[PDB]
């Protein structure tokens, strides 16, 4: 009952979003829940998107400015209580990635209730990156709830 | 991060309230986390009192009738993510005897931050059976918040 990991594709958008924002809820609920990122195929040096630095700040009062996009390790799935795929196809590579705890390894949305993808949102204007932010932020507040 | 083990003394009056309505707390929330009870000097067999049944039964709408008395053996503290003690003194008989499962042992009022224990009800009113039960209530609140 400590750590959930968000896994994307850079682990520049998705992820690191889900992160800050189920970090920040989670600071502010008390819950002895913490979030990382990870990605299945990222580039290690880089930043988070500015797009997705801009939107959590300026909706949610929430800064991920520290954030590194990581290469997903098979410690990282040792280390999370529960593994998140932004998307199914994240979720169908998990299963093959690390010789599988697929017990663990879900699709954000399918551990929640409902089915589908979230949106990459990389190369797009600041309002669906909006879209995304607020569709994740949603997805989290039932989340936590059941964590 | 699904299961907690509350610990009483002889598994009859605390530990069943205790894991009695953190399970209807957990029902009604949509929460992954369930509640087990065991004493540390348990006769097997024997219910939950008679009291404790009504009190929960009256006040909160949950049963807890198919209690029986279990004395706690290795199998609940290894299946445990987290174990529960309604005192200081099931918090220290456990972890003396059984250390380095002490990283998961705690007392019910010290996780969530307060001090203190959840005296036993033995042959009490119902009033003292119905004080204990409110406390186990709010301190659970607080306890489903954090886990
Ligand atoms: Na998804």
């Amino acid at each position: 009952s400590m750590r959930v990991l968000f896994v994307c594709t850079g682990n520049t958008c998705r992820s690191p979003m889900a992160e800050g924002i189920f970090n920040a809820k989670s600071k502010a609920l008390g819950k002895d829940w913490e979030a990382k990122s990870a990605g299945v195929f990222a580039p290690e040096g880089f930043p988070a998107s500015s797009e997705a630095v801009e939107v959590l700040k300026k909706e949610y009062g929430i800064d991920i400015s520290d954030h590194r996009a990581k290469s997903l390790r098979e410690e990282d799935l040792k280390g999370a209580d529960l593994v998140l795929a932004m998307a199914f196809s994240h979720k169908r590579s998990l299963v093959s990635q690390y010789p599988e705890y697929a017990d663990k390894i879900f699709t954000i949305k399918e551990f929640v209730g409902l089915e589908g993808d979230v949106e990459d949102p990389y190369g797009m204007p600041l309002e669906v990156y909006k879209k995304t932010a607020e569709e994740l932020s949603g997805l989290i507040d039932k989340l936590i709830e059941k964590l």
